[PDB]
């Protein structure tokens, strides 16, 4: 039948841990429904960039759960890898000994920030009983074993463990040496006064701004003072930055006025990743200049994104000053959003 | 025992498919199961995992003795399992897909472990020119590939955007630079051909020309410099290099573009020569591949060359190329005898 | 505004729409006030 | 009593590997006791360096083990750190 | 299931020992057994593996309630195993061991784990001044752990090939250098006190004292440079790392050595100095500490000192001293808002 | 302050917050009074 | 299955300790070596010269 | 022959080595090929 076999061993590969939890007076930790509290983060050393974190309820969730104190496991972080794990929970009584120690039937299937566990782990009420030895003197102390699983491969045949190797490109790197040594620079990049200096072909050939302003047929006396009037020092040694090596650490403190830099330089990548930052900022009153800035700089994308998390915020972002001041000063805003909030989400009927 | 999560699961796919023509099918001559390994390709979008088909001729097992089995395989990854699903189709003589077949389910991958189908396609049947499969007797098979990523939630924003975000497209204007010409700022002479390219990038992308073009030179020859160890057609392929960083037609003249590499030092021409060279371990070449080695210190193609020569020595010696090195540098054969003595010291 | 509100998709490409907007933008802030809660559901 | 308790519960760390030694035409070993063959070196991958080699012989050494095949792991390299570890062998048929 | 290694063994043990003392035994009044820790310490040799002694004035339960135990705890390692031996024994009045208590074996070591004598010695004997082991209420206990190391062979020729190499003197060198103070070039003065020494090496040490003696400024500086911020003792402590670094009495004088550190910008020294006050965390030093560390950037100890009045704040902040730092300087605390309110469990 | 202690996070970019923290530190502090029983578990 | 026998503990700091690095001293002796830093003596080797602090 | 492939992992150490192989390599060659050929193609 229509199957998938390998023609090769299929090894498993696995390596487990355990931690411990201690919680020093438990039953003062409140009393109500549905308390989730977490864990502190730990590894077990070998994790290779991988932390687990745990999630005690002490009142679960659902219905019947309100006599019961459920757990899971959430995975803190990892290298955007999936994961695949085995846990079993254990408690440990006044003599220090695994007592309510149950195991799941397989391993489970794990990926960042997914919670596993066992719901109704354990009955609240008879845990609160002192004869148990469970809680000496309110110090509670969890203990769970995971057993992480792997599965890669291994085998000494076939003489390939050296294919050749390859190291990673340089090229921006390299521009990023010719930004710091600059050395050979070309034109002389005045911008508020102070004086920075860059290289002519590679603002020559990377916007259609800069290549208009230097192919007027007039280059080596305005080359040489070149005077740039609009922008900071931060923003252009930024952008210059970016433009050498294609990167700009600080673009979400420094997102408008690159965006408007850009625009006056029309530079579309950055623009889109200054789009990009602007939209992964937004609050409940930022968006309505935000809006301003966008129509005054053909900012689409962040264009229909503002627009519709306004149309889904709408009933707080109104009642904003600034949302009233855009109004009066920029009514074509305001009519768009209307626009798009028209045919959507109710057309019925 | 049962467990919830009281959180929301998402699945994404980023596919991708790659064609591949095996010219001379008929005698390709890979018998017993013997693999005619593809070259390895990447994810495109995130090549951070590569890939590469891995092909019997004859397939594999008395079983599928008179079918050609196919089963992918996987090279490389950042030590994880992938869950990606797979297409198969075989274009006819007009270039349409025929035969297509796709997998049911996800079936796991790790690296090292291939997943496929048995019984692909009858062997004389794919030999039969009354089906058209094969053009010129090149066999073409075009592969779909789909990767499965399944995260959970995309966290607490929503994160909706779009916000296309393209590569840094250096290397499209930075060889912009070159055909549109720009009024560049310096000049290059092979055999007469007139080149003309700009001081600056050559500065920045290696400490040879750098320091050459700026050691007095640049003064009295600041546009126009003299190159006379390099060919015209071995040149272009370079310099298009030393624009974009990724050569299209590399392997074609991988020898020469290593000899000019070396010559200027850039490591990274260096080892994707390296790569390129390593992709015709033959038994009959590995005489002019330590010549290449020695010539250019080529550190990792010299212990591959040297181990796969070490495997291959009963082949290898009948070579009168084997002699004539021996002649010329035997030298070379006494740090072949230090790995192989080194691989056997005790026994 | 419960009619302009229904037949938005073709009362608002008119060029009297237009000159109203521009020279009055205040009243159809007051409609996107009034649809404001409309949409809220989703 | 004589005891030095150690304050602490017992947590246990184990590191689970297997390798496959593939040898083809081993019936033309160089057949003698006493001999000395191995398969290259290996190690888990998160090892945290600790390498491992397997070795086997033509023929077991000794006289009690002339028939039989003396079979033997050496630790390759390590960070002069001592090493618990249970090992285990079998075949593939 | 069993083998043999057909290969050679021996035993080798690179011992040590480590005085230590605290003071005031009498009223030291840690009840309920919470640990009284010594500091760390290495064994000398492989200065990467640290020792240190945590110690119960009361024994734990009422199985030890009324003897005083005692036990060594590993601060940590380079993830290996140690199957060390050691020695405890209290000096008597006389300076002689007295109360010996020796493992009958080599006990395994991991890092966090420890072992030693519960029920070790009787506390109101060790106390009664007629014994004669406590001279001017003190415990000078002299520990001597020796740790053994075992080996296969030294990978066997056998062939000892190793002659008994004495150690790198550079320390004793200069050590003896500055302390019989032979060829000085260059004159000090603090406080009427002089003093003189050689350039070249401070500059090697201290990059601001080359600054200031790298811009011609010798004629009139080399023979009448004089140093305001630190006082003839802790300025004879300052020559004394200058030319060392082995810190030899930091405890003591700890504060303004630290302050004039970072005065002169001593790197390792600066964290040495952190060291120096990082085992004294208590409920009123601490508002005085934090401000001293943000005067002069103690970033490590920063951390670690908020930290510790962040867990302990609901009785550290009633004290005088935190009065008066929020009087003064408050935005300290802004800096501590900003840390905490971001970390202990933000609910909630 | 128990609003306050429950914002922390997005209240520190507040201008205002530092401004009260400059003129009226001693409030902030009996706000981290107030979150030292807050927090005791975890 | 090879073992290690490693120890873990829910909650640490409290005492706990701080980053100390390696005694950085000597190579800044190196340094007074290589790059010479006010010189104090004069060497020949066959007439070699070479300079040094006394 | 047979004597250098079983001691080769000292006998390379002679510096006679050096002066022999450097000033006549035919007998190098025959000495790859007797540790090659056989006793070796395993794998």
């Amino acid at each position: 039948g229509p199957v998938a076999e390998s023609r090769c061993y299929t090894q498993i590969k696995v390596v487990k841990f355990s931690y411990m939890w201690t919680i020093n007076n438990f039953s003062f930790c409140r009393e109500e429904m549905g308390e989730v509290i977490k864990s502190s983060t730990f590894s077990s050393g070998a994790n290779d960039k991988l932390k687990w974190c745990l999630r005690v309820n002490p009142k679960g969730l659902d219905e019947e759960s309100k006599d019961y104190l459920s757990l899971y496991l959430l995975l803190v972080s990892c290298p955007k890898s999936e994961v695949r794990a085995k846990f079993k929970f254990s408690i440990l009584n006044a003599k220090g000994e695994e007592t309510k120690a149950m195991e799941s039937q397989r391993a489970y299937r794990f990926v960042q920030g997914k919670d596993w566990g066992f719901k109704k782990f354990i009955r609240r009420d008879f845990l609160l009983d002192e004869a148990n030895g469970l809680l000496p003197d309110d110090k509670l102390t969890l203990f769970c074993e995971v057993s992480v699983v792997q599965d890669s491969v291994n085998i000494s045949g076939q003489n390939t463990m050296n294919m050749v190797k390859v190291p990673e490109c340089r090229l921006a790197d390299e521009l990023g040496g010719l930004w710091e040594n600059s050395r050979f620079t070309d034109c002389c990049l005045c911008v508020a006064g102070q004086e920075f200096q860059a290289h002519k072909a590679i603002l020559a050939a990377r916007s259609p701004v800069f290549s208009a302003m230097f192919e007027h047929e007039m280059e080596e006396s305005k080359k040489n003072r070149v005077e740039i009037n609009d922008v900071e020092p931060e923003v252009f040694k930024e952008m210059m930055c970016f433009i050498y090596t294609g990167k700009a650490p600080n673009l979400d403190k420094m997102a408008d006025d690159l965006l408007a830099a850009a625009d006056k330089y029309a530079l579309e990548r950055l623009k889109v990743m200054c789009e990009d930052a602007l939209c992964s900022n937004l609050s409940v009153e930022n968006a309505a200049e935000i809006l301003i800035l966008a129509d005054l700089h053909s900012a689409d994308q962040l264009k229909t994104q503002a627009v519709d998390f306004i149309n889904y915020h709408a009933s707080d972002v109104l009642e904003t000053s600034g949302w009233k001041s855009m109004v009066v000063s920029h009514p074509h805003l305001v009519a768009e959003a209307y626009r798009s909030l028209a045919s959507a989400q109710c057309p019925f009927l």
